[PDB]
């Protein structure tokens, strides 16, 4: 036998990261999660037993902590970035790293009308996440996303023209809810390293901005022909609004609400026009996923 | 042997309602989830197989969506308390009614600085709750909270002057991290029946804005001195500002956010003045309860 | 205002520990989530910030190790009232201690016919559990339970017989699926100290075999007529079988599986005696709940 | 722009299954979730709204239900074998269809030493799984696993002549917990279609039991140098009993059990041999992954 592939490191590693501005008192927090994976010629520790290649996991966690110290934690990209091509450079036979990274909301608390200079809110299980992957001789390949991003609109959704069969049950719709959690994943183009990445930092906030923002309008704005037709419609905008995105993934449950008929009750109308009060499924769960790219 | 005790009902009941306004267009959505447990002559059917004096728990859900389509579902503690009383002015066998409700936020969306008509976002997990308990002949006992609101500040938190002993190790300290996930309910005095509800509706939600503005305010001003202290002070406050009110009670984790020593690295400063990079601690953690009422 | 109650202490402090037989080389393992809540002349740390009436939270934790290392922690019941009876007297102003242990399975493999001397698995998602109240003054109170133990039967289960009115749709039926999960807890009588718990130590690991067996057997063979009927035989036969149990209380889910009518399709026959498919229903659930005790 | 990928369908979808022995009155069922995805020539949907080329995702619902209804349901692989091909062979512009299958234990109860013919107990979160790939011209792709199976050997573990630099704290050990979640899939060789898969219908539940098998012997036998190395070892040994495979994956949390050092207090020992109580971290954790095929 053979190992075909094989990869291992830390997951889970939780990281807080203060930043206090000596002039004004303000400070600024960070709370991220961390997974670093690595891969090269490692082989041997699986087939023969041979601990000198592995660099511990506990070593990975160690570094993490250590490289968060020493460098800026944001924007995540950067600092994904900086890991990575910190252990394909320190050790010779380590060929890439992958890194992964979920940040969670602090909010700056308003109290009083004013900014709060230290108290925070975790105001959305939304996260901001990176997928960075350094590997020797091709560069750093970035993949930058928003998930749990939770939205429902009342109205102007439809869903009819479908095709329909013996399998079919469903009626067609001028007027449903819409309910949906947004994972939604942009692809930088391949950077060199990182003299490259740095040259670009700004442009990956307002990336996210403008992605989250899109995502929003377009959801609350269009009448939705369907989740397809939607969707489709964010992911060209965001390509058109930054030139240095490959492709933009969404992948969107469709989460049901449905009619309660209550007419078996002295004729209580509650369907159609006179719909008011719906019953959340919690499964199952249509699922729609599209990437786009460039012509 | 004998029955001492017994209730039974329908738990994880989901509701949405809509409400549109015609003249304006703008629609308004509430999502809830249900639980009604219900009490009275009911042994027989625990000791003798009589199911003659079971409503069926289908039935109660029924029950829950027909009500919610025939009345206001806000505020909750209004709906919790017409939901009950229904069950024991409609079954002379139940004696009383347990309602549980879990409200969910759907926030409506600001888009290019204007409120949108029909569209939201779930903008956090925090929960608003009510526990409303129609036992026939001793009235309408509501609870109040708020829960899943978490929260952080980065300074302005102390901790000394507590017992040491053998079993001690924690070092005093004047500057830490305090972060908490706030659960704070309130208990509304006894009403004597629906029409008293009805005459505090608007004391409802103004209690529950009072209750999360104190907490919010005092969490962030107050140079703690103990989780214990701070609950103490968020407490008296909002018995201070509702007279209906008779106990608030604060459940508040500590959640720890631990420093992290790196002078073993090449001499690195990262405690007490040059704290920077914290690893936050899933557990163990902190519980501090307390239960205020008046004088 | 007034402090009307308090406590506080450590919560989820995970706790393994390991026995070793040097003769015969075999291993037991035990873990468990520990939970300590303190009581008593405390107040004046939530209303004047004095922290001497403190003990840390972090010093309950390293008790907790301490005492799991100098004692025995099986069963739960001696260990959480030897814990418990640890703080009311080393701390002559704590006067209750309120502890919580959930047991996690660790049931030792068999390899090849032969029980394996130092490896285990996870068998289940059950717990077995106990809540310890230690009083000054009024000895230990001792509740024991299991939970999340998940069982189905596919007939031999009825429900009909019930209720009728103008909110009722659910059909009587004479053959149905049965789900729940069990959560039985069996409060025993007061101790009077250390020394009387210590002397029933047999009987608590070998009243939670009988609580579970009996709970299994009757689940099996019983042609239900109801969950509440069911239940109601279950707790009889624990009382029957321990003498120095004083109640017995189950909470059960009744879980939906629910016929899918497919005669649209083709004709299919899928209700009734030809039902093959179903579906679960995830929510919402029914929720049947008694306390037995002795007449 | 451009569709570069899409694929749609549903996800979550719960079915319960039972088989009922007329001859001896022995039931047995079956628990499952369900997703389906597809994909065609269904670009138009998302770039011009032109529903017609979509089979609605509640009518993949139904099929899975009606096909469940007429076929056997296990082993998984075959019944998701069935699933993919009906929809590539009914809609001409749908060509490929993945599915994924958990199964759910239900493990028959055993009551007085005797199994019963239809209680059951959830003896596991264990799961087994499938994801079948079904592309039109391509064949049949089927990848088997096992999920969730927990485990934990006291001793008989080591981990010593790894890297150590500036970065490394980990002290080297002869003895240490070794505890981990096991994930392991199996790859079959590809498959022309269904006949070809239903000609190998009983290797698939035996590959299962050899793997799980394997899995638990090697864990608990292998006097481990690190997790690598036993879980090379592991997939070693389900290569060679079964040819039809071509390659075994694992991926394994190392969930780590640190020492706690207890000799600050009265110098209890707690350390090296002297370990008897240990303090199990809910994270960080390690992650071991692997991919072993054929030379
Ligand atoms: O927007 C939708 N897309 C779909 O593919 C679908 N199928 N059922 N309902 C649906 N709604
Ligand atoms: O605010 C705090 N209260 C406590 O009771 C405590 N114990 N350890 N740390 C603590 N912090
Ligand atoms: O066993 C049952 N008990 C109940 O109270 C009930 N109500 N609906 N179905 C039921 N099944
Ligand atoms: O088995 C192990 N493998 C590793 O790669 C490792 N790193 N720290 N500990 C470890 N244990
Ligand atoms: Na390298
Ligand atoms: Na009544
Ligand atoms: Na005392
Ligand atoms: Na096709």
């Amino acid at each position: 036998s053979a190992v075909k592939a094989a990869r291992y490191g830390k997951d889970n590693v939780r990281v807080y990261k203060v930043h206090k501005d000596e002039k004004t008192g303000v400070q600024t927090v960070y709370e991220m999660t961390v997974c670093v994976l690595l891969e090269g010629e490692i082989e041997t520790s699986y087939t023969k037993a041979d601990n000198s290649v592995i660099v511990a996991t506990d070593s990975i966690k160690n570094t993490i902590y250590i490289t968060a110290k020493q460098n800026p934690v944001t924007p995540p990209e950067l600092f994904g970035s900086i890991l990575g091509t910190h252990f394909i450079e320190k050790y010779n036979h380590i060929h890439a790293a992958h890194v992964n990274i979920v940040c969670h909301r602090w909010t700056r608390m308003d109290i009083d009308g004013k900014p709060h200079p230290h108290s925070f809110i975790r105001d959305s299980e939304e996260k901001r996440n990176v997928q960075v992957d350094v590997v020797e001789g091709k560069g750093i390949d970035i993949k930058s996303s928003l998930s749990g991003l939770t939205v429902l609109k009342s109205t102007n959704s439809q869903f009819w023209g479908f095709l329909r069969d013996e399998y079919t049950t469903l009626k067609e719709t001028w007027d449903r809810i819409l309910s949906t959690d947004v994972d939604a994943t942009w692809q930088w183009k391949n950077f060199s390293g990182l003299q490259e990445v740095r040259s670009h930092v700004p442009k990956f906030d307002a990336t996210w901005a403008t992605a989250r923002e899109v995502t929003l309008k377009t959801f609350a704005e269009d009448n939705s022909a369907s989740v397809q037709a939607t969707m489709y419609k964010m992911a060209e905008q965001i390509l058109a609004r930054q030139q240095l995105i490959e492709t933009v993934e969404y992948s969107l449950p469709n989460k049901h609400y449905f009619e309660i008929d209550l007419s078996w009750h002295k004729g209580l109308q509650n369907t159609g026009k006179n719909a008011e009060v719906f019953a959340p499924q919690s499964d199952p769960n249509g699922l729609i996923k599209c990437t786009v790219g460039r012509s």
